[PDB]
């Protein structure tokens, strides 16, 4: 019953997966796929499944209840938030959500605001009146800022890049296997190296209350949480950067809009993750028992990927599915998950879009896509929506 190899799709479904994901949905819920790497998988695609589906207890996201093997270097990290149940999940989440509500984000403003600030100065100076987007400022920004939040020293920033690109398109799964090995002895070494210095970061922070107690925090779940916390709040913000940048700059007419009426800011960054979020399925997630969706069974230990990206074009719930538009009503849009998992980060993911977008549409005249919005190359990866690069002008 594997119904679509997605390996052999081509830059083609990198670039546009919509109408694939949309002739699925027209059969149904649910579809056994193949992933580029040889395994199977189930898809859940649609607005009203994604979304109950997302948030159903039915479906854990506890390895313990998938029968497929974990690596040794996925079991090394495997002891985190994301990839936990209640009870575990209630008592890792408890840790940090303190620190991410909206109101302690808002107290990382100011520094954001000079770290894009700075980024931009740096850009407007260029040779030319030509760069990159990716290089220039959406890449910079989120490392920069999850890296002073965790306490990770500015020369250990550069490794990052590398490991999350063998972790988003790996010449081979031996090479993103080995960039897991890599970061989780770096993160460990990282996480002695704050034993006993009194740093204020959050790392520290962590660090301590496991050594404190490791029934609050083991050790594993110390690790599992530096990585998932590095790693979640790095390259998804990366992209809702770039992805969104692209959307306003391939939508000229939209791009007028916001730059006329910047009170449309907060509704564009939303339509933003509505149109092209970056996150184009979600994380693994295995059903408890066999679970019947209009009369597709999925087996208990199975994978399955709730694709936000159909939900999202799902015209009962967006009409005009296709359409960037700055003012539609996203209200319940899947961009940050739902249900016990949802974004813990998403205040800041927020803030850092934000003011990113206002700093280049106030302070670059005449932005512009360098490229054609077909021109543009996306990465094959189907759990995430990237550009591989993002040339602009002004
Ligand atoms: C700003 C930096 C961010 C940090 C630190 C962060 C952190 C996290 C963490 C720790 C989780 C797991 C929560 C749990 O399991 O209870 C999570 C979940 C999630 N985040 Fe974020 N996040 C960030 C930004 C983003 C952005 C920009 C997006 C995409 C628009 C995003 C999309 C998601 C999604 C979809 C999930 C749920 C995954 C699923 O249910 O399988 N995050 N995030
Ligand atoms: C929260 C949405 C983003 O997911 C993540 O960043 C989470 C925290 C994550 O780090 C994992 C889900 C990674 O996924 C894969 O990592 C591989 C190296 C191993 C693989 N295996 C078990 C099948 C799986 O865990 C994440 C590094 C994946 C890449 C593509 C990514 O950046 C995804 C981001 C969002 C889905």
């Amino acid at each position: 019953p594997p119904v679509l190899d997605l390996g052999a799709l081509g830059q083609d479904f990198a670039a546009d997966p919509y109408p694939t994901y949309a002739r699925l949905r027209a059969e149904g819920p649910a579809h056994r796929v193949r992933t580029p790497e040889g395994d199977e998988v189930w898809l859940v695609v649609g607005y009203d499944r994604a979304r109950a589906v997302l948030a159903d207890p039915r479906f854990s996201k506890d390895w313990r209840n998938s029968t497929t093997p974990l690596t040794e270097a996925e079991a090394a990290l495997n002891h985190n938030m994301l990839e936990s149940d209640p009870p575990r999940h209630t008592r890792l989440r408890k840790l940090v959500a303190r620190e991410f509500t909206m109101r302690r984000v808002e107290l990382l403003r100011p520094r954001v605001q000079e770290i894009v600030d700075g980024l931009v100065d740096a850009m407007l100076a260029a040779p030319d009146g030509r760069a990159d987007l990716m290089e220039s400022l959406a890449w910079p920004l989120p490392i920069t800022v999850i890296s002073e939040l965790l306490g990770v020293p500015e020369p250990d920033r550069a490794a990052f890049r590398v490991w999350t690109d063998a972790f988003v398109f790996p010449d081979d799964p031996a090479q993103a296997q080995t960039a897991m090995a890599e970061m989780s002895g770096y993160l460990s070494r990282l996480i002695d190296s704050k034993r006993g210095q009194d740093g204020e970061d959050l790392l520290s922070a962590l660090v301590r209350t496991s050594d404190e107690d490791g029934s609050r925090l083991t050790s594993e779940e110390l690790l599992g949480m530096a990585f998932i916390l590095l790693v979640a709040g790095h390259e998804t913000t990366v992209n809702l950067i770039a992805n969104g940048m692209y959307a306003l700059l391939s939508h000229p007419d939209q791009l007028a809009a916001l730059r006329a009426d910047m009170t449309l800011l907060d509704g564009a960054v939303e339509e933003m993750l509505r149109y092209e979020g970056p996150v184009e399925s979600a994380t693994y997630r295995f059903p408890v028992e066999p679970v019947d969706l209009d009369g597709t069974v999925i087996p208990a230990g199975d994978t399955v990927l709730v694709v936000l990206a159909d939900a999202h074009r799902t015209p009962e719930r967006f009409p005009d599915p296709h359409r960037f538009d700055i003012r539609r009503d996203t209200a319940g849009h899947l961009a940050f998950g739902h249900g016990i998992h949802f974004c813990i980060g998403a205040p800041l993911a927020r803030l850092e879009a934000r003011i990113a977008v206002r700093a280049l549409l106030e302070r670059c005249p005449d932005l512009a896509l360098d490229v054609s919005p077909g021109e543009l190359v996306w990465y094959p990866n189907p759990m995430i929506r990237g550009l591989k690069a993002l040339p602009i002008r002004w």
